């Protein structure tokens, strides 16, 4: 049994994240999407909305479950009893910070493995930040996100 | 005929940008400097000042025009009837942030080409950000910017 | 004699910083830890606290001294009569955010050399920012900082 925790802010969840979750749900027995509160990013969407949006996008995947959390990731992953961290790697990705994240979480949670997947090339350039900014200026983002997300964004700036 | 759009925050426009603009004006029939409002960056200079500085620095180039805009770039490029995006490439900052911007703008403006130029090595290391912070602490920034920009920075903090 | 300045925000100082400083004290007659006020970052700890923590961690090194400053680095280095800047370099920390920093300071303080050291691999991944957030969520950070630093973070968040 592998249980994998996919942590992120998901503000909002994109077609990029969803590609990864598709792939991960076919690989693992249990996939948990851990949506972090991330109060210091001043997220456009509330935690509840983000969790809700992530659930909507993933409701067709039976072994995928979505949860919000605002505690320390190293604590939370033990608390979820996941044995694997999942992260995506696309652009760079940032690649500094991913390694800095992995080695520091490995000191705090030594029995949890850090693992990476890369999205389909066709979604490797979708940024949550820029999806938000395109929406805030009235641009079509239907090609970057799930329909429910596109709608939540439209109604967010109206 | 080619009409080229060089979008940026230009806060302020630096000798790096000016180098690029000299080179681009020499290559294309029409070059438009599109100065983005970029409110999420809290620019030191107002859009109107930034545009004014960009005009001052480029007024000697007859095929160069300066416009401010606060809409979606993918919209604006159309209303400007430009067929090419210009961006600078150097450092590089994040060589993918440019790949990521081009690629989703390729999605919003399929008919506009993304193009890159590089400034002279002698200007390859000037950061608008560090120009602002150096100026803010009373450091001499005349070596990084056009004289008119240097006056604006001096008077910006007094 | 060489006198070398190690500038940084140090919010707080880490075992990463401390390793570099250790390596620098064996190399140079005089090492100055210049803690920048850095108000644009809103530091968790005040300049005075950060200065104190750096003193505590380095007080056993007789040729190492700690100074706080809120002026321009290119100016302050002249006030300290140091001829060398020290910066750390561990994996794409900020790629050439160090080189543009170096070359822009080369314009402001031409008689001062920029020099880099890299920390022991065991400290190549410690992030001040991530230490702050782990501490804010009650995680153990003793693997990342000196005990005195570990003490100060606990009292900061209770
Ligand atoms: C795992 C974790 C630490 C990573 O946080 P994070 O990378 O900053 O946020 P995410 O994981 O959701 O992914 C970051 C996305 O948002 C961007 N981003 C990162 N920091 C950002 C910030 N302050 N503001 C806006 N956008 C940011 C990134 O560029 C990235 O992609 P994007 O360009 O498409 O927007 C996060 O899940 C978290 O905060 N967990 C719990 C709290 C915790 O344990 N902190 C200590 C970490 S060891
Ligand atoms: C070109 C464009 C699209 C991207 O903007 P941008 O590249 O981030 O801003 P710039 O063009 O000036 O280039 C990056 C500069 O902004 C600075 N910058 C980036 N984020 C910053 C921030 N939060 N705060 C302060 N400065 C910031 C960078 O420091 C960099 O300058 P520097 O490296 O010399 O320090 C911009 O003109 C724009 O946002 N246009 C319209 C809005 C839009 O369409 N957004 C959707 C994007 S697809
Ligand atoms: C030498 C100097 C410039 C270094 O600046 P700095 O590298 O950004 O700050 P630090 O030295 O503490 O090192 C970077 C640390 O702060 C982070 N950081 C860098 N820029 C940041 C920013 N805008 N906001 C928040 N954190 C930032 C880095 O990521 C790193 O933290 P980390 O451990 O989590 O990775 C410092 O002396 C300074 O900031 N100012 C001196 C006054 C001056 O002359 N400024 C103009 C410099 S040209």
């Amino acid at each position: 049994m592998n249980r994998v925790l996919y942590p992120g802010t998901f503000d909002p969840i994109t077609k990029g994240h969803g590609d990864l979750i598709e792939r991960a749900s076919r690989l693992f027995d249990h996939v948990i999407i851990a949506v972090a509160a991330s109060p210091k990013k001043n997220p456009l969407f509330s935690l509840e909305q983000r969790v809700a949006l992530a659930q909507e996008v993933t409701k067709h995947l039976p072994n995928v479950e979505v949860v919000g959390f605002s505690t320390l990731l190293a604590h939370f992953v033990k608390e979820q009893k996941a044995n694997v961290f999942l992260r995506g790697l696309r652009a760079v990705s940032d690649f500094e910070y991913e390694f800095q994240l992995a080695n520091m979480n490995r000191q705090l949670a030594p029995d949890v493995e850090s693992m990476f997947l890369t999205p389909s090339e066709k979604y490797s350039f979708i940024s949550s930040t820029l999806v938000r900014e395109i929406a805030a200026l009235g641009g079509d983002i239907s090609k970057f996100v799930h329909p429910a997300v596109a709608d939540a964004l439209a109604e967010r700036f109206k």
